[PDB]
């Protein structure tokens, strides 16, 4: 057989009808003062178009020049949108809807792939499918992330250059689950190295958690590069982490959860007591707020999934019991007294079981830590002063240790993981796979949310910078003297407002170095600098005292609390000095090592990202746009304003234009005197018209080289 008999591949891609209602019936998509349209039979035409509608009445002349019509049902449910005769928001949504209701999540849009989250597990990712997709053309194979990932792999071999697959989506849009299959494809294409497959579910327990927008929400940016040699066999794999929401460990909002790991460990009877663990909620204060479990997910069976990944990847039984002794101690640090010696402002713990956290966490003196937290030694100039803190500052310092201990342990995981995957025989060509923490909007948005929205903005900029601006620069002289066409999409203004002089980051860094500086001080400084000046900055009126920032994906209001403390994440030297001199070997490396763990958090993320974007530019990009159908995390429901504006901000429609208007195919006088003339040498039975050049020939349309190969 092949991909032609009606079984599994043909079953899960399109379906035939038996009634053909076609004829000369022409239609138009019409709304009702909102972005929600219905079909309408066109009744009359001259200067405008009289449309019947019949849905709640009839005739309405007002169509004219705007109009924007319905495409023949012949196109309805097509695979590539650059094929549609009429192109606009309703015409595009309907084709994506027609496919979705037939459980076809993938659709092509000019070049870049489009994926609408199903919120149900579709059987389209099988070994039988990976094999059915091995080395097959875009025209030869229907839309699928296995085709896009194959095309990238083929291009890194045919063009001999680095490739990068870039996935673009909001929180819960399918980025992680797509990234998961791109790596799943290559291990059973070019490749033991099963571990590459096991690295992601090991960074899922410690790295992913439950938000109101996603149950397995990636609380970190991930750059996974799959290494290849000369022939194209799997040489290695390198992973990089980004803005980890380490504040989630000490605090979670209503209905949310902490990292999966905490819930998984309490569920497993490994000490069967030694770690002094008990029940998931109640007892542990860093967990007992909102919820304990996620629907249709087993916290007992998930630690069986991660212990499997640790033992596969080379983590020994002692290393495991070390990592869990940390997790069990973060939970143990979570229950402190911090009462009062003198009822004014002197903190004092009235005998607690912190001698048990001190037991699990590398046998640190129980008499110490108590002193290292309550009374930590500072210095005024050259004088070693002893500070006697208050209940609030003791809580924040306790938290400082929890967040520090955790992030540093998570960063160690990646170092230990890469000292398995990356370490083999690396060099040559490679496939980069981006899985960034998607565009977030909540009731309370703090520092980490701004960090996220900056990453999402700059990644979206890279899509605008590559689809248009870069393409149009090449068209300048060589093309049809290129008009040129102008697209309203420009996210540099909102970027400049966040970073470069003058920007939010710079204004914030200046306040960390400043001693008198407080939260109330620098929100005033922000307003002083950006209100009534920048149009993409907004100062809430008499809402609150926070600040609003306009993005491609919409405006966000960010609350200022912590922020200065978040940016200059401080851990008292006494608590650092306390942990270096400890029993357990694992946390000894978490404080004694310097090569791996002053620089302000915002400047580090700014530069981590700078570094990331500079890698990508030296790579050939492949875009995947993840569209979320709804906000109730439910299958079968595709909402009109939710989807119709993800495409509006993603620049999906304009990305079909220039792919249609301009010249997507560029070449010289090779790969075909033997070859020099674009008109003369190619004139020898069909076409001979849709192209253009001046010098450094030729610039052809997408619908010419597709037939030249076929
Ligand atoms: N292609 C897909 N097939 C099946 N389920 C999917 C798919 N994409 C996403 N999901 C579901 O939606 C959830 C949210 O997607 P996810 O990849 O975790 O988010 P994000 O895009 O933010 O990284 C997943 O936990 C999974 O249940
Ligand atoms: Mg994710």
């Amino acid at each position: 057989g092949e991909a032609a008999p009606y079984l599994r591949k043909s079953e899960k891609e399109r379906l035939e009808a038996q009634t053909r209602p076609f004829d000369l019936k022409k239609d138009v998509f019409v709304p009702d003062d909102k972005e929600e349209f219905v079909k309408a039979t066109i009744l009359s035409r001259e200067g405008g178009k009289v449309t019947a509608e019949t849905e709640h009445g009839k005739t309405v002349t007002v169509k004219e020049d705007q109009v924007l019509q319905q495409n023949p049902p012949k196109f309805d449910k097509i695979e590539d949108m650059a094929m549609l005769t009429f192109l606009h928001e309703p015409a595009v949504l309907y084709n994506l809807k027609e496919r979705y209701a037939s459980w076809m999540i993938y659709t092509y849009s000019g070049l870049f792939c489009v994926t609408i989250n199903p919120y149900k597990w579709l059987p389209v990712y099988n070994a039988e499918v990976v094999a059915a997709y091995r080395g097959k053309k875009r025209s030869e194979a229907p839309p699928h992330i296995f085709s896009i990932s194959d095309n990238a792999y083929q291009y890194m071999l045919t063009d001999r250059e680095n490739q990068s697959i870039l996935i673009t989506g909001e929180s819960g849009a399918g980025k992680t689950v797509n990234t998961k299959r791109v790596i799943q494809y290559f291990a059973v294409i070019a490749a033991l190295e099963d571990q590459i497959i096991q690295a992601n579910p090991a960074l899922e327990a410690f790295g992913n958690a439950k938000t109101v927008r996603n149950d397995n929400s990636s609380r970190f940016g991930k750059f996974i590069r799959i290494h290849f040699g000369a022939t194209g066999k799997l040489a290695s794999a390198d992973i990089e982490t980004y803005l980890l929401e380490k504040s989630r460990v000490i605090f979670q909002l209503k209905a949310e959860r902490d990292y999966h790991i905490f819930y998984q460990i309490l569920s497993n009877k490994k000490p069967e007591d030694m770690l002094l663990i008990t029940n998931n909620p109640y007892d542990y204060a860093f967990i007992s707020q909102g919820e304990t479990t996620v629907a249709s997910i087993d916290d007992a069976e998930e630690l069986m999934a991660t212990d499997n990944a640790f033992d596969v990847l080379g983590f020994t039984t002692e290393e495991k019991n070390s990592m869990y002794k940390l997790t069990g101690a973060i939970m143990h640090f979570g229950n402190m007294k911090f009462k009062l010696k003198q009822r004014e402002e002197q903190a004092e713990p009235d005998g607690t079981e912190e001698a048990d956290k001190s037991a699990y966490l590398m046998g640190l003196n129980s008499a110490d830590l108590l002193k290292g937290l309550c009374h930590p030694r500072v210095k005024v100039g050259n004088e070693y002063v002893t500070k006697g803190q208050n209940v609030q500052q003791v809580v924040y310092a306790k938290g400082a240790l929890a967040k520090a201990v955790y992030e540093r342990m998570f960063n160690w995981m990646v170092t230990r993981i890469n000292a398995t995957l990356e370490t083999k025989q690396p060099r040559q060509y490679f496939i980069g796979v981006l899985d960034i923490a998607g565009f977030e909007i909540f009731d309370f948005n703090s520092f980490e949310q701004l960090c996220i929205n900056f990453t999402n903005e700059k990644l979206q900029q890279f899509f605008n910078h590559h689809m248009f601006v870069l393409e149009q620069e090449e068209y300048k002289k060589e093309g049809i003297e290129w008009e040129f066409i102008d697209f309203g999409m420009d996210l540099q203004a909102c970027i400049d407002l966040i970073e470069k002089p003058m920007g939010i980051m710079s204004i914030l860094e200046e306040e960390c170095m400043f001693p008198k500086a407080t939260d109330m001080t620098f929100k005033a400084k922000l307003f002083d600098n950006h209100l009534g000046k920048s149009s993409n900055f907004q100062k809430p009126r008499n809402p609150e005292a926070h600040f609003s920032l306009i993005h491609y994906a919409g405006t966000v209001d960010y609350n200022i609390i912590g922020w200065l403390q978040k940016n200059k994440d401080p851990l008292n030297e006494t608590v650092v000095d306390l942990y270096k001199k400890s029993s357990l070997k694992m946390l000894s490396s978490l404080f004694a090592n310097y090569a791996g763990f002053f620089q302000t958090v915002s400047a580090l993320h700014r530069e981590n990202l700078n570094k990331l974007m500079t890698n990508l530019r030296s790579t050939h990009p492949h875009f995947v746009r993840c569209i979320i159908p709804n906000e109730t995390k439910s299958p079968g429901v595709i909402d009109n304003p939710l989807v119709m504006h993800q495409l509006r901000c993603n620049g999906v429609l304009e990305g079909i234009r220039i792919c249609r208007k301009g010249f997507p195919n560029r070449i010289l006088y090779g790969d075909f005197i033997d070859s020099r003339k674009g008109a003369e040498k190619l004139l020898g039975d069909i076409d001979h018209n849709q192209y253009k050049f001046g010098h450094t020939k030729v610039f052809f349309k997408a619908g010419l080289l597709g037939l030249l190969e076929e």
